[PDB]
């Protein structure tokens, strides 16, 4: 069967197929995904009047990220259940082409608009010292865009052309390190001037950001983390990838937003 | 027909099939389920300004539980009507594999995020005495997560492997008793310092929590409560399970939230 | 073909079929149904600040009834259009089993949660004299629940077993008369102490309640009001039943809520 | 093929079929329809605090009309795209009976709840002189209901029985002239006492009301405005009818509501 | 295969078909489209109280544009995924007529209502000097309507009749230049009287307006920008057109609205 430049999920579903657990779990973890985002949207809106007017822009941007996140992640959950149908004879879910091939593209475009907002909102809670607001913002937005775009191109060849997949992934990584660098500066300059309590939170925010954001490139390689024809190049790798994405999404957006809200309250008078 | 690690609902629907009453009732009870959650969401939002600012976090967390509860339970209602199609010849609903196998997973992931919030919101209304806030919270969140996760794994083998089903159920029960223990402490310490009216409510909250939360493990075993090839291992057991879940969900979330709101008002000045 | 314990709508659609008018009208009247409930929801929310804080609980409960009413009635409207497909040869809509059998169950569960709220909200506008608040509430909630449950069971046998259908209907009627009795007391005690204007409204509320609530049992018997093989035991009876339900729903919930709001304004200072 | 008492759209789609333009345009104009209503809903809600409390009831009723309008007009849109499928051989859209026959009913019952509200809201902005509020209201509500009901019956025979179609249309027209009469009185009495600016607006409101409301009966006859086997008794007549309805709906509800809001501001202090 | 007066997307999908990348990308860019509009809607509503009451009409009109923009663009996204189904044998997406032919009409009607509001909202932030408010408004609204309508007619013949396609496109362009002319005047008169900061923003708004609005006519010709049987008259041209539309939509509505909000704040006291 000819699939072309398709995600590895389609190859597993078209050959081996998915077990009740593998299929159901992937459905539940994606469903929990968009559910958390709508729950977060309601939280950030109902807690806007809990911080000084100057910090409220942080809750608004968190809400903006939640909305778009809910829609894209919701569409993704529907794309999964639509691309795989149960086979009575063997008792496994196989690729149903009539429902379109499954693609992690809806999530990559969710990042495109999110990344910029997530990096931008912290600049409304913390105060830079030697770095210019506009300068930091422009760096985040540029590197952020190039990181997502390059990665979006590579994920299409994660099976059809392993070379292109890694080359683009590498280029993407370049911009990722630059973002980590700028964010590190923002955290340091942010700690200067605030109470020890605020510093404690910024320290936790940096750890959360570092770990949660690293999970994404991990999910990108998931199918090859145990080498070609490895343990992860199966339905196990599919479950792992979608699970990691969900954990990363909740941590990088919802939890990240809650911590910023807590810091905003700490600095509020 | 090969189903594998699927819920017992699929086995009844694939062999005996469901009667108009059995199928329709299950559809109505699941529909009423998500309907109540959206009605509750509107109630908790419209009554936020009825309690002092310090207690408002309780209404917000109730609203958060309602939202996710509406989405997951809605999907669960669709997972039912889609998995069973009517057969004109015999006049019963049989497993329609094209609509995917029915799984009580969506409800298990709803708990995962709910359990933590439900246990945490009471800590914004009552005041601990001989227990540390962070300590109690960490215990609830840990045991709560382990309880749901372990149970989620077991429910997949409720037919394929009765042994694994019970072992996991038992492990889950362990964490459940620990939660009941901590909650009992919270209630007692909560009663100390408040008016007799507030104590009266906390007493009712403890009874509600004890009964409603016990229903879940009951629904877990529902198909075997009358032993293998028993009265409950039929469409009657399916109706019973989904009914008990719905009663438990409404009691543990909506009614539990209303009582907390009433207590918040009682302590409001 | 054996339909079993199914509503009479399915028997008409499976034998005679439905004409363009019969089918279209039923679709339009059910569509208008959920449309009115969402319109009402918006009205009760936008008019909350039009009455004293003590009466606002009435608008909130009206809103709660609207929400659930919209969801259940929206589903009921889908249960119709899905259960009947057009036959080109004869030019009539016949039972399409793939879309499930049509059941007035979604509406019965909508009452289960509504009835309690509708009877309870009037206790926030009027002031009892010799009757205890808790006492009246408990009677409404108990008789209300037993009335709906018993009726829900009977409607399943409206064709399969005419005897069971009437027996349950009769038992249900018992609790209905008890509710009418308690409501009559509440109205009388409510009139005592308020202005002639307020009394005028309570008089209208009693008439509305009496007529609108009586329509339900009428819709229950609709198919046999002209005896077996009568004029109403046709597509005409189907249209009549769904029409009566819609009229009853709009009157008992929306109009009832508007009058309570007008009374609240009359008593507001 | 037997269609029976069906709208003429079905006859054109079942015989000649629809061209890409005819089908696409009808879809676009109906889509724009419900889109405008949801846009209007947001406008009337966000501008409520722009007028004195006494006039705010006008914005609320406009919002009520928008909601219902959005739901019914959305359904009407779906009814279209579902009833006609593309034929590859000939390259035209033909009647797809599996999607139900297309009916302009959803739009008629929409007028049933709208008409009364649209005629009633103007009574909260203008002040009657010699006419009684209750009197005018009762006339609008009665004639309004009889006008819609009679018309709703006739539209079912616009093809099957041209005689019944015209008779009902005529009866409907009777109540329409009575409404125009009462509205004319309301406008005149409304002009007395208000500023020249307010009078200027009421003059515009009367012209808008006169033209927009006249379009409906025009859309009713659309298929026979060029006589039987005429230019309009084709896909051209279908486009014309749905276009006229959309123009009428936007003018009679959205624009009408905006003008009433502007008048409210003019009289606001 | 006979398509008639259909968009070129259908001809590519009916002959060559679409690759996984071409199809998936178009789906992602359209999905991101409606997602951004709902995110913008939430932003404009949550920031209304950030500007003086006199400028708030700008946020309201932005919100109005977002709503209708979300619904239409959502409908446009669905029109895509439904019109093209995957072929297992060749591994490409081909025209699925059962899902209707794809038409960029839903986007042309979104402009019809947007264009007027987008041109009108700037008149609530800036102050004209020698130009009359009513005069400018009437010109925008007239030329705006004629521009969209004429273009909407031409796009139907972008393949069937290249002559009609260009003629209408040309006529449309005429009204486009007139709009650019009037907008230029508004910007100039707007700069007079405001601070250098406000002027800086209006300068950016003019550049954004000029570029973003020019993209639309570019997307209109996209398939012929490399001449007939050119590089762009392929799936590459389809991706390019939908991408350009998405960039134009986000820039002309969301970004344009954000800049107006920033200017409103700059002039706010
Ligand atoms: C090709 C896609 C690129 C995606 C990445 C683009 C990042 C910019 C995102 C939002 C800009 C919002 C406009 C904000 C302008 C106001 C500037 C300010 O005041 O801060
Ligand atoms: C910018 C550089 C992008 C390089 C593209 C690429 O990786 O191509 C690899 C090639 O296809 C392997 O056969
Ligand atoms: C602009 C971005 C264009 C990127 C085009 C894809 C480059 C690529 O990696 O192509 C691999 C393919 O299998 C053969 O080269
Ligand atoms: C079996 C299903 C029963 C579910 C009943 C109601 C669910 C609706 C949720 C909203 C709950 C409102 C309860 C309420 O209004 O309580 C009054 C309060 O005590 C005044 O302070
Ligand atoms: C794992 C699934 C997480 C569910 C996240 C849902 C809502 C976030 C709101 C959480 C707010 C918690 C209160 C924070 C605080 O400390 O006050
Ligand atoms: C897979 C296992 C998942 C376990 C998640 C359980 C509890 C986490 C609750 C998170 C609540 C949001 C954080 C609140 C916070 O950070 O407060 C300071
Ligand atoms: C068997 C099905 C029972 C269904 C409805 C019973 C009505 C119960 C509805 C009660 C929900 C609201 C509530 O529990 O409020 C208690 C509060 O203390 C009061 O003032
Ligand atoms: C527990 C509720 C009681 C449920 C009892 C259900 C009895 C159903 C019934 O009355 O049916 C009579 C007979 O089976 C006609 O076929
Ligand atoms: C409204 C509800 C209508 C019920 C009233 C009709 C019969 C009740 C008498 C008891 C039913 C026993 C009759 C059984 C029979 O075979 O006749
Ligand atoms: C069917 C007829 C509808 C027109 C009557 C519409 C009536 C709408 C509700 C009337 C109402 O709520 O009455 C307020 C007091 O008087
Ligand atoms: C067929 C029935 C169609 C009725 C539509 C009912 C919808 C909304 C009710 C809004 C309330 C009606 C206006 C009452 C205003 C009022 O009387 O306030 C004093
Ligand atoms: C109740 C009113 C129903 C009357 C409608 C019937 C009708 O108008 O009949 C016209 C045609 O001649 C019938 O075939
Ligand atoms: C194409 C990719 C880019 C899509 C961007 C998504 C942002 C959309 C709406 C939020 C507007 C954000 C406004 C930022 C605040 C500006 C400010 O406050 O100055
Ligand atoms: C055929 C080509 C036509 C060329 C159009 C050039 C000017 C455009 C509009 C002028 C109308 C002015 C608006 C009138 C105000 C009302
Ligand atoms: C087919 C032609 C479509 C043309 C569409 C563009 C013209 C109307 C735009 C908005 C009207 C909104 C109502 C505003 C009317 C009141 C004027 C005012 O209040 O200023
Ligand atoms: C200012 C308002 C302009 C209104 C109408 C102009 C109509 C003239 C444009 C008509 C275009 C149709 C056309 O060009 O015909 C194609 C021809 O058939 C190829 O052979
Ligand atoms: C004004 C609307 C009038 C629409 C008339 C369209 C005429 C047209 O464009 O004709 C092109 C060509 O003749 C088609 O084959
Ligand atoms: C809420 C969305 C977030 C935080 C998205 C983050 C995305 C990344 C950090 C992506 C990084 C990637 C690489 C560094 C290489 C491989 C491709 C990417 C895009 C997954
Ligand atoms: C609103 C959701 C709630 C209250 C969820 C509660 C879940 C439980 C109490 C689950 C308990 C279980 C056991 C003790 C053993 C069997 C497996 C479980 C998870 C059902
Ligand atoms: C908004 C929902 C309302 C007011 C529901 C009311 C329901 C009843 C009054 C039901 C009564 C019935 C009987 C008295 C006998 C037959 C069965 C019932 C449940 C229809
Ligand atoms: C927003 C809805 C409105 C303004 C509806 C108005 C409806 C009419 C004016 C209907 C009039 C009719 C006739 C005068 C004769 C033919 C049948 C009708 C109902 C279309
Ligand atoms: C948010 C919607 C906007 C800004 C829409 C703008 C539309 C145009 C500028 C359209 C212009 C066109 C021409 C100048 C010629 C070809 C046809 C059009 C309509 C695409
Ligand atoms: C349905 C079987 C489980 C019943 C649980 C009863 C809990 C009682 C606790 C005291
Ligand atoms: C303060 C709260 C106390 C409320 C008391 C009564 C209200 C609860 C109503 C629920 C009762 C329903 C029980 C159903 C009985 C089983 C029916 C079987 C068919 C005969
Ligand atoms: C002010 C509250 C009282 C309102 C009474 C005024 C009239 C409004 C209700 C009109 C009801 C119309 C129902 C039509 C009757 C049946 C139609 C027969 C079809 C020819
Ligand atoms: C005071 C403002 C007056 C204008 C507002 C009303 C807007 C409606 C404009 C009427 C034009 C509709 C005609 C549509 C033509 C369709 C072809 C009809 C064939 C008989
Ligand atoms: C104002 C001056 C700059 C205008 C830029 C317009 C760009 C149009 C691009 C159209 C798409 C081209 C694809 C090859
Ligand atoms: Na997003
Ligand atoms: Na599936
Ligand atoms: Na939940
Ligand atoms: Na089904
Ligand atoms: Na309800
Ligand atoms: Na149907
Ligand atoms: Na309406
Ligand atoms: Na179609
Ligand atoms: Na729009
Ligand atoms: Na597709």
């Amino acid at each position: 069967q000819e699939l072309g430049n398709a995600n590895f999920e389609n190859f597993i579903g078209a050959t081996e197929g998915f077990s009740e657990i593998a299929y159901q779990f992937t459905s539940h973890i994606l469903t929990l995904g968009y559910a958390v985002m709508l729950a977060g949207l309601l939280y950030f809106i109902l807690t806007i009047k809990n911080v000084d007017k100057k910090f409220q822009m942080s809750n608004i941007l968190s809400a903006v990220v939640m909305v778009s996140a809910f829609l894209l992640l919701y569409a993704q959950a529907q794309n999964w259940t639509s691309s795989f149908t149960f086979n009575e004879e063997v008792g496994r879910y196989f690729l149903d082409p009539s429902g379109d091939l499954f693609n992690n593209g809806y999530r990559y475009l969710n990042w495109l608009i999110d990344v910029p907002m997530l990096l931008f909102q912290i600049l409304f809670v913390v105060s830079l010292t030697t770095s210019k607001f506009s300068s930091v913002r422009n760096q985040f937005w540029f590197s952020g865009a190039m990181m997502i775009i390059t990665g979006y191109i590579g994920q299409f060849y994660e099976v059809s052309n392993l070379t292109a997949f890694l080359v683009w992934g590498a280029i993407s990584s370049a911009f990722f390190f630059h973002i980590l660098w700028v964010m590190k500066k923002v955290i340091n300059e942010g700690k200067e001037g605030i109470s020890p309590a605020g510093q404690k939170i910024l320290s936790n925010i940096w750890i959360l950001f570092l770990i949660s954001w690293t999970l994404y490139p991990g999910a990108y390689l998931m199918p090859y983390l145990t080498g070609v024809d490895g343990f992860l190049y199966s339905e196990d790798g599919v479950m792992a990838r979608q699970l990691v994405y969900t954990i990363a999404d909740v941590s990088s957006k919802v939890i990240y937003g809650v911590l910023l809200g807590n810091l905003a309250i700490t600095l509020s008078k």
